[PDB]
């Protein structure tokens, strides 16, 4: 009985990751699985120090000791109330420069760096400043508050499946407006669970008709 | 001008509450609304102190100074991975006695008593002791972890719409297996917003073809 410690960020549990983990565990009943909530930012040191074996995150950091495998790039969307005036762009999409003056909900409230610092940098690199930012502690709260009439919110594509009601999701047209999904492992690690879990990634992605970046 | 402070349990944002609030907002544009996250327990003192005016709650907690209006009862379900062995009860349902030894997830991690304490109280009232309990910090996480194969999770009916794929929601058949949605106000409060918000509750419930249980 091998033990496999998998670090995850909460923002992947509403996407394909649970299904990927389930398939792996079904196919490898000998392996005891420990799922550990671990911020994208903390996974590098966790892996180095042997506290996790696999880090699933939104990692935009390469470390010399770490093999970072980019699985997917997730398009971002602007969640709006369905009768909000930006619903005119439901087909065509919007650029971030068009929405800077919207009451906008940033999430989460957690130790930095995080998805909020990422979303803020997207405006900063584009030379933009949102005038009406409010911090909300989690995406599911942000989305609910958008539905209640509190403004708009930028989310990854997979968040569209979070079942808050009466929303529309406007495609964000900007080239840099995407969030990566990453698998990180130690460079030294040649365990068979790595190719095995990558096979599960490819199979779950194919089930959902999403083309992955990697090629096994 | 008038400000209305509304306390809410975050999981209620997956249900009909945002549409209720949006409607109130549409019909009463002069009344500024503040939406404040506040657990059912904390709502009691927040109301006494005047920090909120309305408290939308997730379990039954009572206080002699606090008027509690039950809006709806949500039947409890056992969320399981679709391949879990209790799927043989998909077509009927289970009793709490049948699942006392399933690895199970409680939620949220917040000020108690909360939903997790309510669920534990249902077992206790039946003389039952769940043998493996793990507290998960939000329903969103908990359901993603069920999907990942971490166990089972008792949830209210509204949780069936959260959107985590590969789950089944098994009816829990015990008499006491329901979770109320209630509105709390100060007994001494006779403000204009109370009948107004209750009219919005009734309207939204009707718009969805679902029956309430208020004096009207
Ligand atoms: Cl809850
Ligand atoms: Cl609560």
């Amino acid at each position: 009985s091998q033990t496999l410690r998998i670090g995850y960020v909460s923002s992947l549990l509403y996407g394909l990751l649970p299904e990927i983990i389930y398939l792996f565990r079904q196919q490898n009943p000998e392996i005891h699985i420990e799922l550990i909530e671990c911020g994208t930012k903390d996974q590098i040191n966790a892996l180095k120090q042997g506290k996790i074996d696999l880090g699933f995150g939104r990692l935009k950091i390469t470390d010399p000791a770490i093999r970072r495998i980019m699985l997917h790039k997730e398009q971002l969307k602007l969640a709006i109330h369905k009768h909000h005036h930006l619903n005119q762009f439901a087909a065509t999409g919007v650029h971030l420069s068009q929405i800077i003056d919207e009451p906008m909900l940033l999430y989460p409230v957690s130790q930095k760096p995080n998805f909020a610092t990422f979303i803020q940098s997207l405006f900063t690199e584009l030379g933009l400043v949102p005038s009406k930012l409010t911090e909300i502690r989690e995406i599911q709260l942000a989305l609910g508050l958008v539905a209640a009439g509190e403004g708009v919110c930028i989310v990854p594509a997979s968040a569209m499946d979070i079942g808050v009601k009466n929303l529309l999701y406007i495609p964000i047209l900007d080239d840099d407006a995407y969030s990566p999904i990453s698998l990180a492992v130690r460079n030294m690690d040649h365990s068979n669970y790595i190719p095995k879990i990558l096979a599960c990634v490819q199979e779950v992605f194919a089930t959902h008709h999403i083309r992955p970046l990697i090629e096994s």
